[PDB]
């Protein structure tokens, strides 16, 4: 998939799943496109389904919000498929915890400016840019050895995110998702990644806050983290349908 494995392996749970009808969930961010298409020929593929998507339900709602899953679920939508294993967490419990996920790339970041600013974007040369993205006050800075401020909020988050989904379906750029942002500058030294982009990650309550008024953010912008990862399943693609 688009997103860098953790460089530390937290311990593992064999907490069992319950099948979910894919039309209870509720999305609460956007695709990437390489993600949807790398599941859809994995599933597929390899005929098992082998990671529980994860669910809260939605206060006031017979809704799950989709916790952990996107593309699993509407790859599984597109497929045909009725219902997905899930683990149903406790929102709001302490055991869960919210980071994000930084969106970084190897490319040309001449021509990724270009996009974005074709797109409308701002992106301006600033030193300071990575404090003031920490403390929610632009959409994103785009940092490496260049640092840039853009602009905005959540629009301007969509919009980047866009440029990025495009330029990585025309093999312009390899897109790759971190979940630290310290992994990407070690990447970075290793020349394995040029750019990241930085955001300040968003809390518990404006993630639901949000999915209640049916808006969604940008692709990949919570990170929850349980006291553990869910052991492997083995559940067959044809006992989804
Ligand atoms: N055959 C498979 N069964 C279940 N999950 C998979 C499979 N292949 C890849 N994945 C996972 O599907 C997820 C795609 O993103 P998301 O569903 O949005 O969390 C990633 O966590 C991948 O590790
Ligand atoms: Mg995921």
């Amino acid at each position: 998939g688009v997103e860098k494995v953790p460089k530390y392996d937290i311990p593992t749970k064999k907490v069992d799943y319950v099948f979910i009808e894919l039309d209870k969930m509720k999305p609460h961010a956007q695709l990437v496109q390489k993600e949807l298409e790398a599941f859809i020929e994995s599933v597929t593929g390899s005929g098992i389904f082998w990671k529980p998507m994860l669910l809260a339900k939605v206060p006031g709602e017979d809704m799950y919000l989709i916790v952990d899953g996107h593309h699993r679920w509407a790859g599984l939508q597109k497929l045909g498929a009725k219902r997905a294993p899930s683990v149903i967490l406790d929102y709001f419990s302490d055991d869960v915890k919210v980071y994000t996920w930084y969106p970084a790339f190897k490319g040309d970041l001449n021509e990724v400016v270009e996009r974005l600013k074709k797109e409308g974007l701002e992106v301006i040369e600033d030193p300071e840019a990575e404090e003031k993205a920490e403390r929610g006050e632009i959409a994103f800075a785009l940092v490496g050895e260049k640092s840039f401020a853009i602009p905005g909020g959540l629009e301007e988050q969509k919009k980047v995110s866009k440029v990025l989904d495009e330029m990585s379906v025309e093999g312009k750029i390899e897109l790759i998702y971190y979940g630290l942002k310290e992994d990407a500058r070690e990447d970075m030294a290793k020349g394995e990644i040029d750019y990241v982009f930085i955001r300040k990650a968003p809390t518990k309550e404006e993630v639901m806050e949000l999915v209640k008024r049916g808006e969604v953010y940008s692709p990949k912008t919570t990170r929850h983290v349980l006291p553990f990862n869910p052991d492997k399943i083995d559940v067959k693609l044809e006992e989804l349908f």
